[PDB]
């Protein structure tokens, strides 16, 4: 009806979409399916099943599901998030995750890839010389029968890649019609199992490849002659006086059925772990045995690796990987960020359930002596999956043979087109070599680099230790993709929308931390190693992209740092749950250009202690044309000075016009959006009334207009030429914050934030609330901190100018007068705090009308006559 | 002389210096010497010895001693930059590393000194037990007395800890004795050697706790009756018909000298490894032996645990550990930069000379078969080590204990004042109970929690297996301290000033790789654990530092890493080795409020493509008292279409009462100190001759004089209605950049950043070169980036405009010609690129004069005429 293809998109793919169809079933499903199931299934998955016991073993492949449906679930997220790429999964994981994630996962895939190649031609080799065509011999056959299979797969792929996707049908076809008659051998074996018997001698096994009856003696025209099995374990071969060695004498050769019956019950046998170590004689514990030993012959089937879990886990986790191909196929597609997650869990959840459900069929239907075998012996030399099927065990290992080369292909297929893929996209330079491709777009120099390292990997010629890198690797892979996304979601990475019905962060987190406990587990030193060189790929990325976009390495490195927290700052809530005074201190320079209040920069330190955000921010009056010299020279001047202080922060000058202007435009535009300013510290215009330039207190007060405006708080400091210095301290004194009726917030926190500090420290704090909502929030400030409490009552009239203005807010969401009542004021502040170290108090706004500066300006004046350090407070904010 | 102690420094003395001795010798030098020389070297060193062969006993003493000084390196580098603090070498590691680390080594190194006086406890109750005063047995014995020692020890630490004090002085005496008279012993034992005899049965060994004679008989009245041992061998007892075992009748009983001289040579027999599995007996491979096996008795020494490399490691791993007490008195100091490094050095280096030579000693002195004996048994219960002694082993068996429990006090005492230490810093929250001090200052809940603690590790009574956890612990503690070192050197952390001799970063860095790789030899198990503990504890600690100074959680998380990354990038070298445009988009806000250009932003999203800096700036022309609204009303305009165009960077709004002066703060003032931009983006103003506002064409000027003042690059786009969308692309195109003089940077790199996004993807690259250095770099840049070039000369006077400000960058270091030769530059640039798709073209500088500044204007227009999209360039900088 239609062809396919299960193989991967490549840049090839991706540039057409640059430049400028199928459904779930053949665009997802089937292409995670087909590359899902490995050729572990078919030759280790008994052998797991029997050393492992059948709960072990489901307790492994749970684990394996476990992190493969984990990761899935983080690849599910990864395709909703955004427009999904027409190039393979690689480009979705880098378009989602950032180039640094990208090429980590990349490098790691690749290189599980590759060893997939080399694991698969082993495989393929192993079927071909043991079992359709027959120690160290061995390993040396199958290194150079994988050296000449490697050598013709890569021309294969190289050369008529066409035909490969022609025939990715039939070799699915292939696995699916192995699978279904390993099931309808499993059925037909609950009433009439296969005739596969084994000799055994007693309770140890014995080989079948060169006997032929499971008899002491055979009898040929009435002679009873003894059994070709008396050569093998007697040096007589004739019985007239047969001198056979210590355990045949004693015990038993028995044909005991290899097969049983699935509701036979042999289950109840191999429902328990074996790790019998190298070289061990396979022991089965059901049938009578003497208690001689001694004879260590040939023809005991041995364990042939020394099996343990942590060893189980890794032979066999390379068969649940391949669910990044589910999306290698993601170009054409139609409803992509749809078909995608269906596709990929439908296939795991397949895949899953066909090992599951594999696991019990060979624990309730195979001896549990022909599991452990895990070369097909004792049954004639016949693979042990596939004594059980329906027709033969043929179709099983044919089936095996020719699923195991088409995954051969498809891995040198996908591995160096995913190599040009990470190759032209510079994200690595030294990789620009295998950008190479060929003239219709294939790879050239990446599928030499990848026939090399599958040739390393085929260098270990035996599944059983091919297996443990390759899953190590794609472990990382998996890692990695299910980190990243936790990560993006956790610190609100932007672009980061997860459009996905069941994907939660801890899903992703949960995964990572099972299958790296995975990694750990089947290799820590392998692990450690996997670990390290996926560091060094991601922060050379790193710095490679910040050299390239920036333009220097380590200074383009904080400057993407910086960047990228600025920028994840932004799509946030932009309120806080805490008000914390973030200074702009605001420098007045004198026209020889030095601060005329060093002293400001000191306090400015004391508030915020060295810690926290601080833009010192000064005007230059004149024409920025001809006095950027000058804008240069007082910049040092003044970043010297704020080094001097301990004020750690920033500085900008700006060289304007007219200073008020100058000011305006510093207080809303300082800091960059996310790190604005919220607090405005200014200096006392100290003699305004003897200075007789009327901008001087005009100035002060328009600052003080546009900070309130702009919604930020401010601090007036006054006297501030008295303030103390860093080095020197206070022996005893009383901080008294005199918190008039509104503005309670500041009042109360920053005294703490004062005291707080070593300059400050071993002074008391003496609250003089004067004027109930904020009365409560103060008492539980008050415990939270244990700061002194006091309560000093007066009448309306004097605190008049103030509760006016809080009036004029409640309906929101003369002078004569102001000046009797602030000498009130005067008089309860001194004679109650005149001896104080620092003087916190309130402010009320200026007023509405521009004329009466002057007297909002005594009114000041006089508030705070008689006092020696003055710290004015104005909210303006919400806090 | 002088009274001094080894005790750590707690809050009590920090508050001191905070509120306002000792040389090198008895201030940094003792303490630590005292601290290092715990009770391993007397109770498992001649064991780990034995049990590993002299060289690899060297290999785990010098891996050991390597990681201890590389980390004493990293130190030393913490100790001499900054101020010492007055507090123990906690409060070093916190003003040296941040918070963060602060805590996170501060908790490792008190888990590791909690298990530390447990395991002192734990080894004093051995030698009380063992040695002094006589299986599961022994376990539960060791659990009950150590309970009761951890009972008394934590009243006595309680209850007159000035004791300790006054009698480190004593500790320090008795561990320095002890050495000596192992020295002494080792150095007499050559010609005279002591008379400790050992039994050995053929090659077997025998005990000798309740055996006399090492003879199969005894001769009582010249009676040949059979000695004790043969009881303990035959259920005779009377060698009258004795039924004695397979392996007594056979070999022979010999006492060997047990101490052999130092001149003996057994060293060869001892340069190998055993590693016997648990319950082995002890061979020694030199007498002669028959092969007849069987009779375990209950007298043959036995392998008291499976022994092996990686544990031998751990094992004695907590016999270098102490390093960090070495700076416990840092507030008693003289020069503390200079007396802790050597201090510390030194004795590290006395302890490694120390434990290198007893290794070689115990080699060539003690049996190869006393050594391996783990309890001091077949010598007659006699401590092994104190079978070299002058004058007796009693010497060491007593100094031994007393030394282990004074050492048991310090680090009892070391532990809670570290813990207070910790809470009272307020970097924890919940530690804050444990901040509850004595009257004195001493902690008083933080030594319960230790002593629960310590509690939790006696449960333990086994040395093998408290060390691991406790080199565990101080091996975290290690890493760190040399991680930290090594981060800030490299990203060039401000404040860290490492003054040194011989400190670099290479050596923290092999310190941290050397320690990390024995965490994990030792045991993975408890590395992946303490590496997940300590990262959580880091990033807790900068969590809550966040909501500490910023007010948020995430929010401020991301705050301070933008905060330290804008840090950072100050106390750099202010140039790049590679020039890069970071934007500054000048927006044209109508009096509609609305953007009159969309296309800066489309083109600044191409030019950047997403990445890199971009800040939108705009001028609201008017008062900020009464725009504020509007303000934020077109900030969320702009931001709306930034997000719409792709655009990845922030918006800033002035609200000013004169568009230029506007404009000239938002050129000198945007971005934080750090995240300065580079180049300023501006649209042409379009029918500047049609608007009778003459301000028009003066604005732009005065913008163009102001970037070019603040030596910013400048691109001034025009017609750019016409530039290209993002969804549209160009099927074929020439990018023909004209770079006549000047500034081959910027028109080189330009058209290079644009052909790398999409819509200019498939466009070429054509320069028109018009006018030799400069030539040179155009080829290499052309040889980089695979650009196509051509030349075309035309005449001076053409080009007269341009050179004459050539001219005046050389001595640095008319109109009518300038228009008449502006229509042939005009003539030569329709001709070759009238259909060009997008047009670069360097700019002249604007007239000294601000006269000439219409006939600039006129000027370029002139030079515009006739081409569709041009993009005016100037470099102004140093590129
Ligand atoms: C397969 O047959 C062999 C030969 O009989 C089994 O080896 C023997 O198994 C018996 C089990 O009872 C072992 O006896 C044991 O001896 C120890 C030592 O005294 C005793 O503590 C136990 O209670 C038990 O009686 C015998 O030692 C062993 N022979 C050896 C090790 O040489 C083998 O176990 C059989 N396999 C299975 C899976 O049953
Ligand atoms: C202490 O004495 C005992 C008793 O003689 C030693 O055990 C025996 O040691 C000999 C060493 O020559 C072993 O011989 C070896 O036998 C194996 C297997 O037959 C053979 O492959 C070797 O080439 C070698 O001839 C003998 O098996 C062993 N007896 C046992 C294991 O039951 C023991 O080694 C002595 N210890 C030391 C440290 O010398
Ligand atoms: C072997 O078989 C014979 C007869 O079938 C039986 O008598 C004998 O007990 C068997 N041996 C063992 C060890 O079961
Ligand atoms: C035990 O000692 C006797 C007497 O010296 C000697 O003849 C015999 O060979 C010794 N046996 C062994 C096994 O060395």
């Amino acid at each position: 009806m239609a062809n396919y293809t299960n193989l991967t998109q490549g840049a090839k793919e991706h540039e057409e979409a640059e430049n400028i169809q199928m459904g779930t079933f053949m665009g997802v499903y089937l292409p995670c399916l087909q590359n899902i199931f490995g050729v572990i299934l078919f030759l280790r998955l008994t052998w797991v099943v029997g050393t492992a016991g059948v709960l072990q073993a489901f307790a492994i492949v749970l684990i394996c599901c476990c992190c493969t449906m984990l990761t899935a679930i983080s690849m599910s997220a990864i395709a909703t998030n955004g427009v999904v790429p027409a190039g393979g999964s690689y480009f979705m994981i880098s378009r989602a995750l950032g180039p640094e994630f990208g090429g980590a996962v990349g490098l790691c895939f690749y290189l599980g890839t590759t060893f997939a190649a080399a694991m698969y031609i082993l495989g393929a080799i192993e079927i071909f010389l043991v079992y359709i065509v027959p120690s160290a011999a061995m390993l040396n056959n199958m290194r150079v029968y994988g050296t000449a299979f490697l050598v013709l797969m890569v021309l294969v792929v190289f050369i008529g890649v066409r035909y490969v996707n022609k025939f990715a049908s039939l070799f699915l076809a292939c696995v699916i019609v192995s699978i279904l008659a390993i099931y309808a051998g499993a059925i037909k074996s609950s009433f009439a199992p296969p005739h596969f018997p084994v000799c055994m001698l007693g309770n140890r096994t014995l080989s079948s490849r060169h006997i032929d009856v499971c008899s002491k003696t055979k009898e040929i025209n009435n002679m009873t002659v003894p059994s070709k099995l008396w050569g093998f374990f007697c040096n007589s071969s004739q019985f007239f006086n047969a001198t056979c060695d210590e355990y045949f004498v004693h015990n038993n050769v028995t044909s005991i059925q290899g097969i049983p019956g699935l509701a036979s019950g042999i289950i109840t046998e191999n429902l328990w772990s074996n790790y019998l170590p190298k070289g061990e004689i396979i022991e089965k514990p059901s049938a009578k045995s003497s208690d001689v030993l001694g004879s260590l012959n040939h023809e005991y089937v041995l364990v042939d690796i020394t099996t343990s879990f942590t060893l189980l886990v890794g032979i066999f986790f390379p068969s649940v990987t391949g669910i990044m191909a589910g999306s290698n196929r993601s170009g054409d597609l139609k409803d992509a960020q749809k078909s995608i997650p269906i596709g990929t869990i439908l296939a795991i959840l397949t895949t899953s359930f066909v090992y599951l459900s594999n696991v019990v069929l060979f624990g309730a239907c195979i001896e549990g002596v022909v599991l452990r075998d895990k070369f097909g012996d004792a049954v004639k030399g016949n693979l042990v999956v596939g004594t059980l099927s329906w027709p033969s065990p043929w179709v099983i290992v044919i089936g095996s043979f020719f699923s195991t080369c088409g995954a051969g292909l498809q891995s040198l297929t996908g591995a160096p087109r995913l190599l040009q893929a990470i190759a032209k996209d510079n994200i690595i330079p030294f990789l620009r070599v295998f950008g190479h491709s060929k003239a219709n777009g294939e790879p050239t120099w990446a599928l030499l680099l990848t026939a090399a390292i599958a040739e390393l990997g085929i260098l270990i010629a035996s599944l059983d230790l091919v297996a443990p890198i390759l899953s190590m690797f794609f472990l990382m892979c998996y890692l990695f993709v299910n980190l990243a996304c936790a990560l993006q979601t956790l610190l609100r990475t932007p672009n980061w929308r997860p459009r996905f019905r069941y994907y939660h962060w801890a899903l992703s987190f949960m995964g990572m931390s099972i299958c790296l406990a995975l990694m750990f587990i089947s290799s820590w030193y392998y692990a450690i190693v996997a670990m390290v060189i996926a560091g060094m790929i991601y922060k050379y990325i790193e710095y490679q992209g910040a050299e390239k976009e920036w333009g220097d390495g380590i200074r383009g490195l904080s400057l993407s740092a910086a960047r990228f927290a600025l920028l994840r700052l932004e799509e946030g809530p932009p309120h806080t749950k805490n008000w914390r005074p973030q200074l702009l201190v605001l420098l007045k320079l004198d026209e020889d250009l030095h601060v005329k209040h060093p002293r400001l920069l000191t306090f400015a330190s004391q508030l915020k202690a060295g810690k926290g955000l601080t833009i010192v921010g000064s005007v230059i009056v004149g024409n920025f044309l001809e006095n950027y010299g000058e804008a240069l020279a007082a910049e040092q001047t003044i970043k010297h000075l704020m080094e001097a202080e301990k004020v750690k922060g920033f500085c900008q000058l700006v060289v304007a016009a007219k200073l008020r202007e100058g000011i305006s435009h510093l207080i809303q535009s300082c800091g960059l959006g996310g790190m604005k300013h919220n607090t405005v510290v200014m200096g006392w215009p100290n003699g305004w009334r003897q200075s007789e330039d009327a901008r001087a207190w005009k100035t002060f007060i328009g600052t003080v207009r546009v900070t309130t405006a702009a919604h930020l708080a401010l601090l007036v400091a006054k006297n501030i030429s008295f303030f103390p210095s860093n080095v020197e301290q206070f022996s005893e004194g009383n901080i008294d914050v005199w918190w008039i009726v509104h503005d309670g917030g500041m009042l109360m926190l920053l005294p703490f934030l004062l005291k707080q500090h070593k300059v400050w420290r071993k002074c008391s704090i003496r609250i003089f609330t004067v004027a109930m909502k904020k009365d409560l929030a103060t008492f539980l400030y008050h415990l939270r901190i244990e700061a002194e409490v006091e309560v000093v009552e007066m009448h309306d009239s004097d605190i008049s100018a103030y509760t006016y203005e809080r009036d004029l807010m409640m309906e929101q969401r003369s002078n004569v007068r102001r000046m009797h009542t602030a000498v009130k004021l005067n008089e309860v502040i001194v004679n109650k705090s005149h001896e104080a170290k620092l003087v916190l108090l309130n402010m009320p706004g200026p007023p509405r009308n521009p004329e009466g500066d002057e007297n909002y300006m005594e009114f000041l004046e006089v508030l705070t006559e008689g006092l020696e350090r003055v710290l004015l407070v104005r909210g303006g904010g919400s806090e």
